[PDB]
């Protein structure tokens, strides 16, 4: 997409050479923001085909609050396979913190139920937030949350959401992360009876891996296509009742997918 | 400063007229990002006289982990006085979370000491983060954090910092928050033998209260002056040992102070 393709070119032109924990290099910048008006269309990258299948399964898995990858296994989603332990456990990563953030005194906080009630009873709140950044549980996680904190906002009947992404693999993770959050906004807008507003994406350490450079150069030579349109075929009773088949993307016409080596 | 007046002009030109928790009335935009290269000068607003006295006191108080206004009220700092209980307590707000985030297993994490060690030993880490967003303890706090989460980053010997400010009073709070974090960045860079890089400010619900409108347009009729300069006079043994008198501002020649009323 245009903002996506400008950010890629910005990392190339001004990123500085950095080394990651894996000994692979990166070109990196710090501080970047893009805004997607979801009424202009579903923000799925069109300069390389992006499969939504796993994105959709992951989001539902998150909202259900389980962190073991058996559900992903049941639908053959393998994006989390390498962090899981022998029992398929990730520790208390995203979904555990979204639905059951553990308190000092033994209880759990359901941040999705909270934001849904704030959106419905107090939509002008300035603290309609969900944080995955549970400092006291970072050491138990298979990985520290990348897409770390998000906030919702309502204006003129429209629901917007901003994500702070402390660490961003521009080529491989970003298209995935942008779709995931746009998806959730549509879902929440429907459950709160709102229209969709903007998806504001803000990055911390925003980088392109050194072995993503040919694929980036190839992707910058293509021209973006008009954005697709998301169709939710059925309005379920609550935000926790979506099923994979509820979502359809229409008008998606991407250039060919581009394969990139994944860095562990 | 230029970035600061551009943000005021943006809220006035794009903002949505809404109300506050008290119902006061705001003009707000959702999502914004701006940058201050700290080698250009210490980002203290000059379109109205701002006093660094209180900001320094508040930051040393935060850094001690303190949440009682006693130290602030001794040094005639009254900015927290309306939130404090009859004992002067604010609850586990900012400084408590910075220095002793309570984990579910009964540990306490010192986030500042953690980012200090990560700056010295793993400056390329993509998780050098301090979060005040302790979901579990928000409702024990006199108010939920405004300047909720910040991240450090190092490139070419310079220390940068990005803050995610989930609610921003642009006219009254913002000048104080930008100067607070820029002072923090100078202190950390001093402790890690780094030079200062950029302060990146990102906002969530970013608003002007409607009783600050004439003050805001008064400010907007003035030209930004040249940025003052910060001189630190000593290199204390740790980031926790700075004193008020180690800090000097040079070249500060602001337009006149502009008073305005605060929100409850
Ligand atoms: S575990 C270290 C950082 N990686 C991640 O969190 C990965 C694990 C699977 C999902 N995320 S992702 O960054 O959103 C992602 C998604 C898809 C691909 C191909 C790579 C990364
Ligand atoms: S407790 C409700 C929100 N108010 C604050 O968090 C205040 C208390 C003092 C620090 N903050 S502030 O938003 O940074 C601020 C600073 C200075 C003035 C004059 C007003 C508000």
């Amino acid at each position: 997409m245009k903002q996506y393709l400008e950010l890629m070119q910005k990392v190339l032109d001004e990123g500085t050479q950095k080394n990651d924990r894996t000994g692979t290099g990166t070109l990196s910048i710090f501080g970047h923001q893009m805004r997607f008006n979801l009424q202009d269309g579903f923000p799925l990258v069109t300069t390389k085909r992006c499969h939504l299948r796993s994105i959709i399964h992951e989001l539902l898995w998150f909202l259900q609050g389980d962190t073991n990858i058996a559900y992903l296994h049941e639908n053959n989603v393998t994006i989390w396979d390498e962090w899981a332990d022998e029992n398929g456990d990730l520790g208390p990563v995203y979904g555990k913190q979204w639905r059951a953030w553990p308190t000092p005194d033994g209880r759990h906080i359901d941040q999705i139920t909270t934001v849904l009630n704030q959106l419905k009873n107090d939509p002008d709140s300035r603290r309609i937030i969900v944080s995955a950044w549970n400092v006291g549980e970072l050491d138990k996680m298979a990985c520290a949350p990348s897409h770390a904190f998000f906030q919702f906002y309502v204006a003129d009947g429209k629901l917007s959401c901003q994500l702070y992404q402390r660490s961003c693999d521009v080529f491989l993770g970003l298209p995935f992360n942008i779709a995931s959050y746009a998806l959730l906004v549509h879902m929440m807008a429907q459950q709160c009876d709102l229209e969709v507003g903007d998806f504001v994406w803000t990055g911390g350490d925003t980088h392109l891996y050194s072995n993503h450079m040919d694929q980036t150069h190839l992707q910058l030579s293509r021209e973006p296509r008009p954005l697709p349109k998301l169709i939710i075929k059925r309005k379920p009773e609550s935000i926790f009742d979506y099923r994979f088949e509820d979502f359809e993307i229409e008008g998606y016409d991407p250039h060919p997918g581009i394969k990139a080596p994944v860095a562990i």
